[PDB]
């Protein structure tokens, strides 16, 4: 049974220590940049190629591609349009593979003398990301580059250890984490926050690789919080950094959620003390980043918060009060219409 | 001030007991032939003309790199077969070695995409090398673990560059130490490459080996920084370390920085024990024997002066300075081996023929 009562007492204090206030973006803006990325995105998801290679349900690939372009959108919000669409098509051939069950084992056996060769991978998820690679990486420095290239080969090794549904060996204390940096994603979105056309790579090496550094923890454990409700009953997840801080310290799920909520709590103090003294447009960028992302959590249909929202939004309990109180401010700034800008469906451009 | 040579002392003697470092039947004579193997695979790839022009570094250095690096490897993966101690003592002196350059790597990796994806040789001289001669280190693993030692690599590459900056860390920044120390620790490519696919099927322990990574990571990490805290207390050349960053970026003191460092290596060696104590024999097999020649490779290699220490408390009957000294005994007398017995002829007089 879901640890409603916990849940809400989590992302409450989350959410005021943060004090989450999203003004990113006015509406007009807001709808004229995700139809600018999904348009872009949709586009070239519906081209045979990609048709053919990617394995995924079509339903499941247009819940996908909305779900980033949201993301993607919500929290770059001072980086330019091309950059959002190519970005989310980088990130939405991740979640594919984030909620994917399949043995990546027989196409990586000759992965690097193929790399070295210049041959194309032999799993076609590597052939279709490589190929589309360099369009995320025209926008950034080689520096960046870098790091989005590694943590893209992180979480591509993190989705094969969650495929045998492992939460580690109990007393394995440096398991979860292991596994969390490796899934998170946290180097590739870290550095992707500084396109070379309004940042200079060398001229701000220092506060870009700190902000990749500390922001890595901060990103990953807000979405461990924010979407526990969505994984749960479900099978693909249950390996997570909550659950598998139960198994491999054996400790309570109680625990575990309090050790999380710290961390992030403590990621969140810091992330303060550090970027307030530093570069204005730098300072900028991680603030848009960090209200930003949690305003998507709490609206994108894949965290299912709403069905929180619902469940609670009665009886007076403070942090219940205090959760819906929040729940509508995100609402009233992102709960967008999909008719307003994910349109036409990916299916019907693959098919014309 | 004034090296804290008690509680290193005691650290170190908990660290050994924790691990249950004793004797092995690993022999003097068969390290020696191991040793001269690996260095003289790995002398004679080093010796080439294409690896002398591209690898711009002093010979004498690469010299002794190589030596404490065959060391390292010949002594911590004692059940790897001579062909794989060889090629792993190749990629390993290549990583070490990259710490000599100060040069950009900006340049080089505007196209390092690119040229990947297209198969060109790369632009840095470093990757072209490393990256050609990858295979010979690769043919030795499976899928899984092969991707562990790519990944690493490219982590390592990442971690020299930033290095290049001499950067702490802001204060306040306290992910930043950790970050850093992962960045260059080569921790997933060390872990990986304790599972040859001769000896281990990687499938059927994938469970085992991707645990002993994730906890090998920080205790091979965590180890070295224990016992290179000597032979870096005093030197004004090595600013920026996982302890002197914790200092700047935790805004703690050197001794709470020393006492976080010792906590978090003995905790983590623990673990180690108490996770493959019971699961297969051949592969807790492979974990002891690397944290123990781990162990007696430093304090064997002159590198860290661990000996001016043993030299030191030689004659004190303290407790940890006695358990301290028979531990250094045993270790000096199975490793302290003389370099003319293994590593000849230097590699720069196979240059020249
Ligand atoms: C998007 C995918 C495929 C997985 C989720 C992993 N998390 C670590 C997020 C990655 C992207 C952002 C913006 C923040 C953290
Ligand atoms: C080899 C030395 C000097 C210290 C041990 C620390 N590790 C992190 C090493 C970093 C560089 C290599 C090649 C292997 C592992
Ligand atoms: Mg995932
Ligand atoms: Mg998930
Ligand atoms: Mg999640």
């Amino acid at each position: 049974n879901f640890p409603t009562e916990y849940f809400l007492n989590t992302t409450v204090r989350l959410l005021e220590y943060i004090r989450y206030r999203d003004s990113n973006y006015t509406r007009e803006e807001r709808i004229e940049n995700l139809h600018y990325a999904y348009n872009k995105a949709a586009h070239h998801f519906a081209q045979p190629r990609q048709q053919q290679l990617l394995k995924v349900d079509p339903k499941r690939l247009q819940a996908s591609l909305q779900t980033i372009v949201g993301m993607v959108v919500y929290s770059w919000a001072k980086v330019s349009k091309e950059c959002m669409a190519d970005l989310s098509i980088h990130y939405t051939y991740t979640l594919v593979l984030d909620d994917s069950k399949d043995d990546p084992y027989p196409t990586m056996v000759n992965y690097f003398d193929d790399l070295q060769a210049g041959r194309e991978q032999a799993h076609p998820w590597w052939a279709l990301v490589n190929e589309h690679f360099p369009n995320v990486l025209r926008h950034f420095g080689p520096f960046c580059s870098l790091n989005l290239i590694r943590s893209t080969l992180d979480f591509f090794e993190g989705c094969w250890i969650e495929q045998y549904n492992f939460g580690g060996f109990p007393g394995s204390h440096d398991y979860p984490q292991f596994l969390r940096r490796m899934n998170g994603l946290g180097h590739c979105v870290g550095a992707s926050l500084w396109p070379k056309e309004q940042f200079n790579e060398r001229s701000l090496f220092l506060e870009i690789t700190s902000a990749i550094a500390q922001m890595e923890n901060w990103m990953v454990w807000v979405n461990d919080l924010m979407s526990f409700y969505k994984e749960f009953d479900d099978e693909r997840d249950q390996i997570s950094l909550v659950k598998n801080y139960v198994v491999s310290d054996e400790i309570s799920l109680h625990e575990a959620l309090e050790k999380l909520t710290q961390d992030t709590l403590h990621s969140s103090k810091q992330m303060v003390a550090v970027f307030s003294d530093k570069d204005p447009q730098v300072m900028d960028t991680i603030e848009c980043f960090m209200h930003g992302y949690v305003t998507w959590h709490l609206c994108d249909r894949r965290f299912r918060l709403s069905e929180i929202y619902e469940k609670v939004k009665e009886e007076k309990t403070e942090d219940a009060q205090k959760f819906c109180k929040f729940y509508e401010q995100a609402a009233n700034v992102g709960a967008v219409s999909p008719s307003e800008w994910a349109y036409p469906p990916v299916a019907q451009l693959a098919n014309v």
